[PDB]
């Protein structure tokens, strides 16, 4: 379990570790180093999906470590709650940024290994704090340079809590 510790609330994750296991292994190297301390949701579109993982406040780019493999074949479809990884046009060009989709978005499901239809790896869903994401879409947002739909008032990971213990989210 991963949880974000956001300004509007915190959103509990359950990672899909069998389905996607070089992806969340990805993530919570990402997570123990401390990468997502200080990052914002500089991507915000309502009806759409929020992204984060990228950005700390000021829009500055944080370093990355080498890309990952596509693991969306693997039969998870974007659906509302589900976390997946956002990439450059490459299929394998993952590093640490995320998005949670708000809505069903079926033309980002996986169809075939090729350049066009690999679409893009689910590794987790939220179990608690949809209220939260639901609160963080609806945000105001404008444009800070090439990024577009960044939220007006930084919405922040203050923190990230993972915890291997026993959790009730069976």
């Amino acid at each position: 379990m991963v949880t974000f510790h956001t300004n509007h609330g915190d959103i509990v994750i359950k990672t899909f570790d069998d389905k996607a296991p070089e992806t969340v292994k990805n993530f919570l190297d990402y997570c123990r180093e401390g990468f997502y301390n200080n990052t914002i949701f500089h991507r915000v579109i309502n009806g759409f999906m929020i992204q984060g993982g990228g950005f700390e406040p000021g829009m500055k780019q944080k370093a990355t470590k080498e890309p990952i493999k596509n693991e969306a074949n693997n039969g998870l479809k974007n659906t509302r709650g589900t976390l997946a990884m956002a990439r450059t046009q490459a299929p394998h060009s993952a590093t640490a940024q995320f998005f949670i989709n708000v809505v069903d978005n079926d033309f980002l499901n996986f169809s075939g290994e090729s350049l066009q239809g690999w679409g893009y790896c689910v590794f987790a869903e939220v179990v608690d704090g949809m209220d939260v994401v639901d609160k963080i879409k609806g945000v105001a947002t404008g444009r800070s340079g090439m990024h577009q739909d960044v939220p007006k008032e930084d919405v922040i990971i203050e923190s990230v809590t993972v915890s291997e213990h026993h959790h009730h989210h069976h």
